[PDB]
């Protein structure tokens, strides 16, 4: 998916970003390194999936914090439009304050890099990365325009990649939290998960 | 983008032997699917571990897709004489048991490869799940690591934002499901009809 | 050359959706605007600084470019989207406002790319503006850095020599203004004309 | 970019012969211009008609610029052989009489296609006119069709707004002038020094 | 050459997984073999038909290799787990059971390749077999088209005339089987010693 | 692949001078010989040692290919020449006397480089074999290193297999000779009629 | 020489020159078709040796006119500087009044044409040419910039070139108007010249 | 510029074999005329027409080129021993008769070449003659169609002014001649010197 | 090959000034030479040594090569006129004299070039001589260096064995000459009419 | 040239295996010549027509070469072991019986190609001879078409020749033989001691 490999490092920059208190700040993605890192591309400022979006991972980024896991957003807008956008009423089509930063990926080389910029309009689709502590890509997830995400799958999928981190099992399909995992091995998946 | 899978190109076209669900084989094309939305996904090996859970999790909801107008078709680089003794093998010992979806054999790797889902160093397919519309065109792409499962009750979330998008051509909010209003994208009818509603 | 955009060459064009002055969205084409002047300018960053004081001067005035049958058209690499907020914003508080020009939204930046204003590790233009005649042929170029703004007046200046030019096939010195005389470009007529005097 | 010319980068540079006031003849390269500004100016051709206006204009009123730390320097692609005897020309008759500005002999003409302005069917550079800063970068690009002369006016307009915002680290306005305020280049400032106001 | 095989060439290194004789998996290369003989042996696909033939018919013959200084190994593009299944299911139901020798699994081909027996077009193996001696130089190939087994008596044929040559410094006739003679490679010494002697 | 001799593939064309039985010299192309099988063998040198007792022993069986609608042709990279003078030499003087066979005279060197065979230090082929079935597609490789003699009766086994499979759309297990069983090649009708006897 | 070659059509241009009644005119080499060409470059309008060449061949035109030859001058410099250095006075290092045209070789490119350009100066050599009415080049001088050309030279070799084409014989070294030409065969060149 | 020989640039070297004037062979260098003016002449065919016109024209004015420290040199195509046999040829029956000049055999044409004069379709040189400097740089460049001779006493002319522009940084006016005056290269200085005084 | 002069392919063409035996200059070309043998021979330079005594033997030998269909024709890279001089030049001077045969002159050394027989850092052709028949076919090739002359008894020996192999369809021996039997290119036909009768 | 084979050039090198007299195979160098002149002549084929003749001739005169330092050396691209067979062969058969001049086998082609002499479409070499002189350098070219020899006589003369010019600093005329005057190589003394006595 453009540069970005299951497996492979995560496509790396360093870029202006809006910070949640309002101020601009160069964020890199190495500056992560010790920390999951939720990374959410939507197309532009100012339009209709792309708030709920916004404003859904930003009111439940404490889910994610609780995880070691941080949140990025990220659209092809400056960090003027993105401040504007913040300074606009969630009742308008306004973002309001935010509690996650958010690139300008002005050159849009960085949407490029993860495979997600569709050239013709110059704008990312709606792609999701989940990188890991060691900077690697373990997730990819990219819906077309006007469909947004899920939350609850994002942090399903993150609660599951962690299980298998900390226990040497494998999620099967459809893991919540607390559901049992397999060994992924041939007689001890059978004996522990597939007779039950 | 994805390999050759790009969100609004046509999905990357192939014609393959699959398993069918009452165990004869067939080649199967993804041309004759044109019409219904087809939900595509990979699994690396049969005989392993969340593969066989993903593959019986699809299969036995089966029916929640095609009432939707939708086909669910599995794929690993696996023969189609492996799928067969999977479907033979008892689903305690590991197995698959009878399918209800077909299992195509993608013996070159060729499709993996133009879905860019490829693990090149052991010539497996990481977990892309694709949606395809029935214009046949890539409406979504889900990729996961080897060791964690997908989720059938989001694949059937985004089918259905999807095609209440092509109905009402209105577009579907963050964590949208069946029966939540959707939006109309434009700019002041958005506000009208959304922001200022919440 | 400016990129592509080479004086008495065609002007570099495009086709690209703009926020029309009503509030719409709809492509324009540089080749619509044949039979007329038409002044093209560039800026970097929607709800910045040194822009909207320049989109608003230069819309403020259309009607004076408008009287010598010269159209006026904004360019940046913003979205319509964020084109149409700016509108909806004050004044007071940084915005346009209703706007009287349309500006192009050059998503792609191919536009400012072809007119050679590009900053390319910003990606955003710089502050570029372009004289291009009834023709579509470019007649002149003004780049200035981010932080200084343009004169409009300057720009009028620059379009009244250039039609004066044309109706009566003389050219104008240095500092020219409308009201002053122009020079025959020929060797016997201009000492008499001009240099004498 | 126009060129090699690039905003905010390096303007090219060059060493070349010119006729030195004084009416010698003396290499000039741009980085002996280092820690001054500088503007730069190309003409088409020696002996001609807006050419002589533009560079009588600036030759006379180089105090004002060299009050502000800027140097003045003409070029086109005529020898020095000819920049002489056109200074020995009389004014009256189409000549510049004596100059108190160099100016380059770009003979091999590639001073004029490193900043873009050769026009190459024609071998003669366009009215391109190039603002430098006391680093030797390039500020400001200015480009007229053959016909229609520059504005001293305007240039030194330019000069004194990007002077301002080296100073003041402010930004100066559409159709800024000396005296005027500028804007603090950042939102809340902005609002509060500027838009309300 | 036959892809990078050529004789008397070192014969194209591997390092991949293999089931091993006691169900377990474990990396193989080939370089590991020097010193001793090894017939390497590709077949098409797990859970077909010859195939399972010639495994058996190599695995219940392994002594009678190994007698002979000689290692045997079987490959396919199967994944280790299908090699285990294959080994878990029954004979009498085309089944491996179990097996006296490793199977390597060239899940990308590139073994298949490197010795150029890969049919492309399926992306399975010819049924390609290789006489590679203890200094690791391939000294005989043998490739059948997919319906028609290999023979057990003929590559042991070959081992001993192989061994026989390295041994006597001699070469061996048409049909030669072990215990019969073989003949100087000289003009002089092969019409006084062999020719005249018929 | 060998060269350019890929399995179903067609085999290299060829059309060269040959020795025939009747001590004449005469051209000969593969391609006369389509509705025929065909075996076609290289050998290194004229007047060397495994080489005579090898075109020997394939010209003295040659009536048991006839019987089984196939040809013998034998080639090397000697002259015309060499090879008439090889059969005037007596047998027991390491000649072949008169043969029952054409043989090839490949002395461009080009059909044993198109096959795969030839050994470039030295400028002769190695001992490659190849069955050609009567559509002109190569079916089955086997090559020899210089010191070890072919066997006329595996080529034999071989040819019967294939005779068998053409015929009975059966395929040949692991060491089948004429008038063993062959297997279906499919999931029930294998295990049915071959695998439940075992 | 550069694309000037003896025995080649001579490089073709079509130029804007400065012709003798003070007026601009394009001027084509083809549109001399039927006549001689003298085409001398110099280097530099307002220079030393430049005046004294192009003031002889002025002079002297008529000398060639005689002869069916056209003569024209061509430099680097504008149709401007021309018109203002035939504008100023003969003794104040001036051209005055011009009895033939002056190229304006403004883009170089003529003298790129005839090999004669020096690339580090953008001048022009002081290279002259011979061109017969076919259009063909059969002569070649060229002189370092300090170093002017011979009217009477020239004068000799296209009397000698009229003489070959008039005749079918061959000038000696040193041969001037009326002196014997010389057959170009083995006999005849012993019987009508050597032998005497 | 013409060939390689640019003025202003060192004029292109070369070493090759001459007929000396005492009838000798011997190798010339270019660089071995260091220190002085060097006159060299190509022309096209030894036993032809205006050819030996010219050079006797320049043997027989020598002493001239020498009192002005100035060396002259022949060439053409023609070898060593042609030159030699046209020299024993009178003068009267179109010989050279005795040289007081050495005439280089460009055998190879190179030198030919890399003074831009041959004619290659016919493989001879044009006319070219070369002014060559005491530092080896090219100074003056005259070349003749075959059928038109040059002028003895317009060479020398030139190599007078140019010992003239090097002796008082003055330049040399059209039709200059030994006592004309020259003029210093300055706008007033030239003003004040020349043409004021015309 | 020698440059582009290979035996049994069409001698490289050409159309060239020569001087005729009358002492005049023609343009000639090998194609006119179509019907009858040529001996083309090149010599490196006029006014030479070995040089004159070929062109003389040649030319003093024209009549026995006529009286066998065959011409002759000489080469070097010097001009028509240095070659009429050499005429005029008295044989006991080293001339030739009156000539009985043409003498090309290849003033762009592409005859010999093309013939692969010239001396690149001299520009000079070896001697080297070719046998042309009267299809234009390139039939032998001698060069010799250039201080050893050629044979015109052996040249005339070969074109007579040449003659012969038309002739009759047989092959000429070594050291044949004529009047000798050649042999019937054949096995049995060369044993019992040659070989078995010495 | 011929292929890389250039008068005053070295000859092609080569390492090869060779007949010897003795009847042993040998590996015989270019290099290992050094000090001798050297005969090397290649003949198409064993078993032919005009190719035993010659390698007889040349055999039978080995000792007047051997006497003027020259070795003798035969190739084709025959092996080794057709040579022997050749020299067991009854001259009287067309055989060459016991020779006294070693042959080179040049089964891969590349010393006739080196040499300019292969005729590619049968991929046989022409009649090439070449002398070589003691410091590797080729000094004479002869090839012919394949139904003429070459001559032995002819042969001889050309090393007499050589080795004359080579002790007396002299150069041979055409037809020179042993015995005759050379001629000095400069302008007077070719016609003082030379031309003046014709
Ligand atoms: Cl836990
Ligand atoms: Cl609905
Ligand atoms: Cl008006
Ligand atoms: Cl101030
Ligand atoms: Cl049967
Ligand atoms: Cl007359
Ligand atoms: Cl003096
Ligand atoms: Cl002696």
């Amino acid at each position: 998916c453009g540069n970005a490999k299951i497996n492979s490092p995560a496509p790396s920059f360093e870029e202006v970003a809006l910070m949640p208190n309002g101020s601009f700040k160069k964020i890199s993605l190495s500056s992560y390194k010790g920390k999951w890192v939720v990374l959410f591309f939507y197309p532009l400022d100012f339009t209709f999936v792309c708030p709920t979006e916004v404003i859904a991972f930003s009111d439940s980024v404490s889910r994610f914090n609780e995880l070691n896991c941080e949140v990025l957003a990220c659209s092809i807008d400056s960090e003027y439009a993105h401040l504007q956008w913040t300074l606009q009423d969630r009742k308008k089509g306004g973002l309001g304050t935010m509690a996650i930063p958010i690139l300008a990926d002005k050159t849009k080389n960085i949407a490029r890099s993860y495979g997600v910029l569709e050239e013709s309009q110059g704008v990312a689709y709606r792609g999701l990365f989940i990188i890991d502590p060691h900077g690697m890509l373990r997730q990819i997830t990219v819906n077309d325009m006007p469909v947004g995400r899920s939350v609850e799958e994002v942090l399903r999928l993150l609660e599951a990649f962690q299980f298998v981190e900390k226990h040497g099992e494998v999620c099967p399909a459809n893991w919540k939290k607390g559901d049992p995992g397999m060994k992924p091995e041939p007689n001890a998946s059978v004996e522990g998960y597939f007779s039950k």
